């Protein structure tokens, strides 16, 4: 929560558009008492969209990567499990840092279906990639 | 138009994913206003649709509710690209589960094309409306068989 909140003013100035979801983030933490179930699902939707807008910055970061159909499937490649020779230092952190985040919105979707006791334990495991995700990210930003 | 009829026919079978496929329905017709923006949601609606799918995979299947440390590593395995569809399942579990991948990997492609500058939106937002609609229709029919 405050680690949240020291990186979105980092990213106001760095990076708006993933600011803008760390504050998304902060909302749903902020409502978390008045309905876990519905922050819980929130989080999925904003860790999933914020890997969505991790691989768009590494392409734009990496604009040659950029024949369409080829560029397809190396995508799919590098959103799981390596990474192509002329991918910048900075395409490398944020495809990494998405991949942690997909993973992380995807075993708290499976804990939340299962119907896992342990739900607030299950969702502080997924803030606390989300947070080292981020902390990643501002970065490579930084020394870019 | 495809999905109007199928939206009709939802109404009685699954009302829940007749509401979603109703919001493809207008994330079409809106289009013309921002093809990005039209993307970007249909992306998000298919993966809304992926988790409806999953939880109404385990309400068919209540067994799997009495142990919910090994469903986990299911449904997690359904999530990740693997997406190994267990055998056990229901006849309708199998498939709904199978449409919930489809449309998750359709969702990550149209993705993909999005973030590579496709330009050709409509058809890449096409070709994973193809994929939508077909799963859709699977998952009608799998549960009009069901409760049969």
């Amino acid at each position: 929560k405050e680690e949240l909140e020291k990186l979105a003013k980092e990213l106001s100035k760095v990076w708006p558009e993933l600011g803008k979801l760390v504050e998304e983030v902060i909302k749903l933490i902020e409502g978390r008492s008045k309905d876990p179930k519905a922050a819980v699902e929130g989080l999925i939707e904003t860790m999933r969209r914020a890997a969505d807008l991790l691989i768009e910055k590494v392409l734009e970061l990496n604009p040659a990567l950029k024949d369409p159909a080829r560029t397809a499937a190396l995508v799919e490649r590098l959103l799981a499990g390596e990474i192509p020779s002329f991918l910048s230092e900075a395409g490398r952190v944020l495809a990494e840092a998405a991949v942690a985040m997909r993973e992380a919105a995807d075993r708290l979707r499976a804990e939340l279906a299962a119907g896992n006791e342990d739900l607030s334990a299950a969702a502080d495991e997924a803030l606390a990639v989300f947070v080292e995700a981020v902390r990643r990210v501002a970065a490579a930003l930084l020394e870019h």
